[PDB]
This record gives structure tokens, sequence and C-alpha cells, in this order.
């Protein structure tokens, strides 16, 4: 079977015991004392800068409005990825509506990009659940045969304007389908010459390093430089609840928060060693995570090597201390939702759980009981 | 029983079938409609001149100290030690200890004020059993019953209210069976503090109320009944869609929940001899309707309003006190850390951010006062 070894490794990791997943990640995430000392200084600076000085999550109601509101931050060195809000389509008519939303957005974003390309100019992010009715329930063969022509058509428009098109990561049980779709698109000759295809991998998932191995190898055999957004993950609370009801003895996600942090750093090390064939995009609002990757990546940098990413309404204060020659001189792409209350609910719940959780960096930075010492501590050394 | 059969039969009764009996009961006379429109306009005009926000204190001692100001203004309290959906035996044990310690503190603070003038407590059954939603009902009740009875006995000892909050629709039957056992338990005789929430967004609501009113009358317990719309609507919809069902256990149009609430309020106001109705709402039109439906006769203990801490103060400052409507309001007061706050806080966000919610529409420039005072019966 093609890629038998890489695919078997993903499947074997799906619900592997958490204690067995961690040792290789801890080793891969271990950095030198010299690097850890330098990163602690950077993280302290970022946090000292930070601790001083629903509509909040949405950039605009239409793509035209969102694009207009993006000019100020683009002038400062930020880029954008626009998300037409909407997911989990329940009818064919809803899936067709979302498809048309994305199509119209690509034309508008492509015009605004004006030839800036996939790294300096804006792109789009899509959710597969918006494009197939009952995405979570229908057999993969039926989902594939109807979804693939739709995603290909959107990818062709993005190619035509030379903008990025990212497939967002959703629930753990749709990782396999989405990855199979990524493979088919990356091997499709009609998309040749365009490196804008992107894909998210969630470091809270046990399969993350093995999915990355598959994607890096896919980049090598397809000739596409795949954009890879490394995230921790947005669905943790729902995944725990679903696994409990499913009767599982071992879950598809980690259950200790610092294990996700270690997983993220280990996976960043793998991505940073493969920048010839992937474009790593480090999505995080955690200043300690950011500092660790900034130092892991070393002194040599150019635009197009890698970037950081943040969510609209959450990451701007931190990344104002990152973008720009006087700061860390590293770019950041803002994930920019577009829509109204009618399409905001699912995304907003995930933001509430992210912002309100006692374990989240964005909560802890405002917690008087959490010292700066603890905020800059390297989680890898805790394990 | 016949009353319990009506509850089970209504579980997923088609929505269009549920409405005609509610529309009739929620229909008010023109004089009452006109008075309610006048009161509601006055309340809304005062309003339009106006997660730490949702927590009264980290501990029960802190929350009690902060309650003195509003208690002398005419408010009362129901304290909620945050916590729900226990996943382990250790978690359910910890929540039990929190509820137990809260009852001792609240009961000592009550100092003989009784169940209407003095503070009470609210509990969630899902906090007290480690597999509350995922285990067999008869077994869940058989382990939950001694725990809830022990808490009820403490509440009786101090003569305070103890309310069972309502949670997911698939747990209504279990919790109702628990209420019946407690109300027939001779060890709790002479105490009228047992309370129970019924959710008007549920199709079973009027039949649950019939069962509870009859249970109160035959048991001699003046059951405190908190009538709410409901806090879990988005979750019930998502579960019912995944379940492949065509008919859900909740209404799908917000106006139907509003009509259901008014119809159920009418049923409760006709039964104040045997139940203590507690009208929990932040909607000034809903409040004004119930205020006039209740009539001119009032005494402390007949009924009360209720609100959530951090949400209801602007409205109820126009209600409590002799310069206002002279009706009491009990504040639901969450107590706990940010850790235990998360699920409650999310529900507060689905409630406050929803375009259909009164608390959002009150600030929405596109929504007229004329629309806010519309009578749901006349709009459905
Ligand atoms: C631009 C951008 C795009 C994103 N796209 C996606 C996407 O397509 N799909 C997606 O799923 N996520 C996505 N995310 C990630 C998600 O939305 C959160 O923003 C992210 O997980 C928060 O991580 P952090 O490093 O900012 O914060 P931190 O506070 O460091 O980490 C918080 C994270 O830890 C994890 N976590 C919390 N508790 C536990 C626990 N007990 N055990 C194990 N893990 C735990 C969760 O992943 C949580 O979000 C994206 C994030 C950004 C910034
Ligand atoms: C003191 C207090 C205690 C409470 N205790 C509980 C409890 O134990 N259990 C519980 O479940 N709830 C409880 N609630 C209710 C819940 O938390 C909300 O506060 C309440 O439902 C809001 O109703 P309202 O009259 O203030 O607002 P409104 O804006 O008038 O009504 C909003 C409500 O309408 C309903 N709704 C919204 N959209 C739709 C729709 N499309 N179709 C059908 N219905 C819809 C929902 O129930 C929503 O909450 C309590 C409320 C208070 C004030």
């Amino acid at each position: 079977r093609p890629q038998s070894t890489l695919r078997r490794a993903i499947t074997a990791a799906y619900r592997r015991p958490e204690t067995e997943c961690l040792p290789p990640l801890v080793e891969a995430a271990t950095q030198s004392k010299e690097i850890r000392d330098a990163a602690a200084s950077t993280a302290r600076k970022l946090i000292e800068a930070l601790r001083g000085k629903g509509e909040q999550f949405v950039t605009g109601e239409t793509i035209r409005e969102a694009l207009k509101r993006s000019k100020e931050l683009e002038e400062k060195g930020f880029s954008y990825s626009y998300d037409m809000l909407g997911e989990a389509a329940t009818t064919a008519a809803d899936a067709e509506r979302y498809y048309r939303d994305y199509e119209s957005a690509i034309h508008a974003i492509g015009k605004a990009s004006a030839g800036r390309g996939i790294y300096e100019g804006p792109g789009i992010s899509i959710k597969l659940s918006a494009l197939h009715p009952r995405y979570s329930r229908a057999q993969a063969a039926r989902v594939m045969g109807e979804l693939l022509p739709r995603v290909k058509a959107l990818a062709l428009l993005a190619k035509n304007y030379d903008i990025g098109l990212n497939i967002d990561a959703e629930e753990a049980d749709r990782l396999e389908l989405s990855l199979d779709l990524l493979e088919v698109l990356c091997l499709d000759g009609d998309l040749s010459g365009w490196n804008g295809m992107g894909f998210v991998v969630q470091a809270y998932g046990k399969r993350c390093p093995f999915v990355l191995d598959f994607i890096i190898d896919l980049a090598r055999r397809s000739g596409r430089r795949i954009m890879v957004r490394l995230v921790k993950g947005a669905y943790w609370d729902a995944e725990i609840k679903r696994a409990q009801l499913d009767g599982l003895a071992d879950f598809p996600v980690f259950t200790r928060k610092i294990h996700t942090d270690v997983s993220y750093i280990a996976c960043a090390a793998k991505l940073l060693a493969a920048t010839d064939v992937v474009f790593p995009q480090f999505a995080t609002h955690n200043a300690q995570t950011l500092a660790a990757i900034y130092h892991m990546a070393g002194k040599d940098f150019h635009v197009g090597k890698y970037e950081f990413q943040c969510l609209h309404g959450m990451g701007e204060p931190l990344y104002e201390e990152v973008v720009g020659r006087g700061k860390l001189d590293r770019p950041c792409r803002i994930y920019a939702p577009v829509g109204t209350h009618e399409t905001l609910l699912a995304y907003l719940v995930r933001r509430l759980l992210e912002n309100g959780a006692n374990s989240s960096f964005v909560h802890r930075i405002n917690d008087p009981k959490v010292s700066i010492d603890e905020l800059i501590a390297d989680p890898v050394e805790v394990v």
C-alpha cells in the first residue's frame, strides 16, 4: 500500500496510551540550557510588555468590510487569513451557500492581494464541515466524492490569484479524511506551480508528529511546499466529552495541558528542520511558546521561511512586540473571521472556552496568583 | 400515574401540537394586557437609561458578607457552589462537601429568617453522582437519594430553601422521581424549603407542573417551584439533531418558549396555596405580564421573582422596594473559583450574546420599545 509505513504510524498513534506518547516528544522538545536561558529572557520581555499597556472576535460582516479594516495592520507588517464564518452544514443548501461564500471571498481577497503572493499577501481558511452536509456522519467515500471537486475548485481559484488556502482542523474523527483530501489535491497536476495549499495539525492530538511526517513526505513527492499551521487545538473540551461517551479507554487527545505544550515544541522542531518543503506557521498566543520557537529557529531568517499566527481580537497585543525590525523582526498572520451573529456561535463558544479556562496562557497572564517566573517556565523541564 | 403518563407522552410531542393549549392559557384579558404593556414600557425606558461579573464570591463566607447590602434593599439569595457533571467519585465527593459546608454557613447566617425572607441554596444533581448522565437512572437515583436527603435534612435543620437546578432534558424524569421521594419522606415533614426548577422551553413543562402541584397538595409540602425558560437550548438542539430525531424535547422557536412560560406562570399563580412560585427571568415583558397576572393581593411568601447575579440588578432595581413594584427578588449567587466557573460562564455567554435574548435586544439600536413590549400570544 502506498505510504504504508507512514499511514500505519498515524493509525497506531490514534489512541495510543498518553504515557507511551510522551517520551519521544520530551526528547525532541528538549533545548539546550543556553537556548532555554535566551528564550526565558525573550519571554520575560514579551510578558512585561503585555502585563503593562463577541464582536471583538470578528473583523467584519462582509469580506469587503474585513478587507478595508485590514490595511492598518498590513502596513505595520501583519498579514491576514480570512475565515468566512460557518461550519457543520446540516443541509445541501447550506453547504452550497458556504461554498459560494468562500468562492466570492477568494475573488475579493485575490483582488486585494494584487500579486503580493502567498507569504506577504492575504489568504483564506476553510472548514470542510461547511462544504458537505452531515460531514461528521456520512461515509468517507461519499464525503470524498462530493467534497473533492468543491475543494479543488476553490484551490484552483486561489491558485489563479496566488493566495494561500488553508484547511482548518476540526474534530479528531475527521483528521483522516481531511488528510486524504490534502494528498489528492497535492498530487493533482491542475494545481501545479502554486504553493498556497495549507493544512492545520493539532498538537493536542496523539497523531500530530506522525501526521507531520506524512505531510513532509507528501511535500517531497508532490513538489508542493505545503503551508503547515501548527496549533494546539480548539476542541479540547468537546473531545474529552465525546471520548467519554464513546466508551474509550484512551482518548485521541492529551489530558494534561503541559503535554500539549511539549507536543507543540517537539512538532515545531520537526517543522523547522523541513523548511525546504513546508512553510511552518506557528499559531499561538503563548509568549513562552513563541519565545521557544523564535530561539529554536536560530539566527537565519527571511520572509517565507516560517511565520507566526494569531486570532483576531486575541493576539495583536503580543504580536505588536514581535513584528517589526525593532522587535523580533518576525511576521504574523492574523486569522480574521467574517460574518454575523447568524454564523458566529460555534466559533465563539471555542473562544469562550479558550479565554475562560484556568489553564490558558491568556487567562494566566491576568491571574494575580501566577508569577512571571511561572509564565516563562519551560514546560518541557516539568516533564 | 395519569399525571406522570402525561409527562412521558409530551416528551417529543410535535411542536405544533404543543402550542394551542399553551396559547389559550397564556391569553390574558385586555385590561391585563394593557396594564402589562404600561408596566413593561416603564421598565424598559428605565433600562435604556442604564467572568468575574457573574460570581458573587470565591467562598461562601465571602459571598455572605457581600449580600448584606442588597438584602436590606429587599433582595434575597440562593447560593450556588459552582460545580457540575462530576466525572469521578472524588469529584462528586468534593462537591458534596462543598454543598454541605455551604448549608451550614448559609443556615447559620439565615438565623431563623425562614425560607422566604432568608437565604437558600441551589444544587445540581450532576455534581453529586460521577456518571449522572451516563449511568442507569434507577441506579443513579439509588445512590444519589441518600446524599440529597442528607443535604435536605441539614436544610430542614436550619429552615432554609434547597433547590434542585434543572439540567439536560434526558434527566428530568430521574430528578422528578427524586423530588417525589423527598416530599413523601416523613423525616422532612414540617419543612417547606424543598425547591425544584421546571424549564418552559421543554414540551413537558405544563405536565410537570400539574404533577408537582398535585404532589404539593397531597404531601403537604409547599414546594418552591422555580419557573425558568432554560439554559441548555443550544446543547439540546445539537443533541437532538445528532440523535436523528424529527421532534425535539425542546421548542425550536423562541416565541414558543415565551408563550409556554406565560401559560405555565398562569398555572402556578392559580396554585399559590400549595406551591411557592419563583419567576426567574430578566425579560421585562415577561416580568410585567406575571406581575399583573398575579393580581393586587400580595404577601411575602405568595411568590417571588428571581434573577442571576450580574445580570438582573438593573431590571430588579426597578422592581424591589416600596418606591417600585414592591415585589421581592431572589438572586442566584454562584460561589467558587475560576476553575469551576467555566461551564456556567459559557451558558452566560450563549444567553447574553444571543440576538434573540432580551438582555441583548435591550441594547440593540435596531429593536424598538414597541417590539420589546409585544405580547407573545399576539405575535405567535
Ligand atoms: C491563527 C490560529 C489558527 C488556529 N486554527 C485552529 C484550527 O484550524 N483547529 C484547531 O483545532 N485549533 C486552531 N487554533 C488553536 C486554538 O484555536 C487555540 O487558539 C490554541 O489551541 C490556543 O493555544 P495557545 O498556545 O495560544 O495557548 P495555551 O494557553 O498555551 O494553550 C491552550 C491549549 O492547550 C490545550 N489544552 C487545554 N487544556 C488541556 C489539557 N487539560 N490537556 C491537554 N491539552 C489541553 C488546548 O489545545 C488549548 O487551546 C488556531 C489558533 C490560531 C492562533
Ligand atoms: C435565577 C435563575 C435561575 C435559573 N435556573 C435555571 C436552571 O436550573 N436550569 C435551566 O435550564 N435554566 C435556568 N435559568 C434560566 C436560564 O439560565 C436563563 O437565564 C433564561 O432561560 C433566560 O430567560 P429570560 O426570560 O431572562 O430571557 P429571554 O431573552 O426572554 O429568553 C431567553 C431564553 O429563550 C430560550 N430560547 C432562545 N432561543 C430559543 C429558540 N430558538 N427556541 C426555543 N427557545 C429558545 C432559551 O431558554 C433562552 O434562555 C435560571 C434563570 C434564573 C434567572
